[PDB]
């Protein structure tokens, strides 16, 4: 029998650990799952359940569902794309686009975009660990309360949107480098924004943040180690490219991304190759002395890339080479990326050059809008 899953959601403030994943594992690659007699009683296995994107549980004896029947696929967007809020809005304006390139690349690969620009709040792939995040808290948090972090650019415009419409204050520390949409962009969304000169990246700000919290009592919601944002995009980017690969008829075999906190690539990458776990995931290595803005080298400290039973295989991608790309995709396509999504473009384009890749589709998620990047935009013109 099915049960809507909204009713049991306190397993994600209760259950802690990935040991829960592999009971997301096991339905993904069986497409289908047991009923719980008690679902009460087996919290592990209904977290497995929201978080590959089931809106309902199987309960009873002995009885299965299949992911069609749990809601992993059904269709939350209205057709009119009309919407009564702006949360709404971002929880039901679901999949974001997936776009077949007009780019052709050697060996047979075929090179759909996926565009995260098409979330509200940032126009970027951060707004879903954003809302996922504070909605987590709220349920704990009280209103008024201040939230913070380190971030990049997009992560702290999500932030401080997403923390208005709950009833919380902001702020946000970028290091001196972070685009200038990034320093601007969260005070006109009433955020407090604190800007660091000294820092070189952002995970450098993390001990000033945590210090801060410290001493001034405001949750640091912490998105390098929050396990939220890896969840976030397990319903959400992972999923989408689950079920659009499916309903579009493609012959899935890869998907490609960049690395800043690793959450969306992570979850891309765990989620696909539990359904098929030849699927490869091609992830960008910024090349070393290179800041593309955004993202980061794996060395330096990534959660889920880590710690999960993932398989990826890295490319070096210097910010020239991002850049060209964002020309090439743009001059190909008509659409502008940012120079994280030119990078994982490129760093596809290497792979398939080695003749690395199986023919087939292969998904790039691109998590931003080249808009944002002008002075980038005019050196690669150069
Ligand atoms: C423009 C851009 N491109 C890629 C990413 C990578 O997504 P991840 O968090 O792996 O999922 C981001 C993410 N931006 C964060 C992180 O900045 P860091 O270099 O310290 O991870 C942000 O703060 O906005 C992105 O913005």
């Amino acid at each position: 029998a099915l049960a809507d899953i909204s009713g049991y959601l306190d397993v994600l403030d209760s259950v802690r650990g990935f040991s829960y994943l592999e009971n997301a594992r096991e339905v993904l690659r069986s497409g289908e799952a047991r009923c719980l007699g008690n679902p009460r009683s087996e919290p592990e296995y209904v977290k497995a359940l929201y978080v590959i994107g089931a809106s309902r549980i199987p309960v009873g004896d002995g009885c299965s569902h299949t992911l069609e029947e749990l809601g992993v696929f059904d269709i939350s967007v209205p057709g009119e794309m009309v919407f009564p809020s702006p949360l709404d809005f971002f929880e039901r304006g679901k999949p974001t686009p997936l776009v077949r390139s007009r780019l052709q690349l050697p060996n047979g690969v075929r090179v759909w975009l996926k565009l995260e620009w098409y979330n509200p709040f940032s126009l970027s792939v951060a707004d879903r660990p954003a809302v996922e995040i504070i909605s987590r808290l709220s349920r704990r948090v009280e209103k008024g309360s201040l939230v913070a972090d380190a971030t990049s650019s997009n992560f702290g415009v999500a932030l401080s949107a997403v923390a208005r419409l709950y009833g919380y204050r902001a702020r946000v520390y970028l290091p001196g480098a972070a685009e200038e949409f990034g320093k601007l962009l969260p005070r006109l969304l009433g955020a407090q924004v604190i800007v660091d000169p000294e820092a070189p990246s952002t995970v450098h700000l993390l001990p000033r943040v945590m210090k801060d919290s410290k001493n001034e009592g405001f949750v640091h919601v912490n998105q390098f180690y929050n396990d939220a944002n890896f969840e976030a995009h397990m319903r959400g980017t992972a999923r989408e490219i689950f079920v659009q690969s499916r309903r579009g008829g493609l012959a899935l075999r890869g998907v490609a991304g960049s690395l800043g906190t690793s959450g969306h690539m992570s979850a891309a990458a765990f989620y696909l190759q539990s359904v098929d776990p030849s699927i490869r995931a091609v992830l960008v290595q910024p090349a070393q002395g290179d800041s593309i803005p955004g993202i980061r080298r794996v060395e330096t400290g990534m959660l889920w890339i880590n710690m999960l039973d993932i398989s990826y295989t890295l490319a070096e991608v210097t910010l020239e080479e991002a850049m060209e790309a964002v020309v090439e995709v743009a001059r190909s396509d008509g659409l502008v990326i940012g120079p994280s999504g030119g990078a994982a473009v490129k760093a596809l384009a290497k792979k398939a050059a080695e003749g690395d890749l199986e023919p087939g589709d292969y998904v790039v998620v691109v998590p931003d809008t080249g808009f944002k990047y002008l002075s980038l935009v005019q050196n690669a013109l150069e």
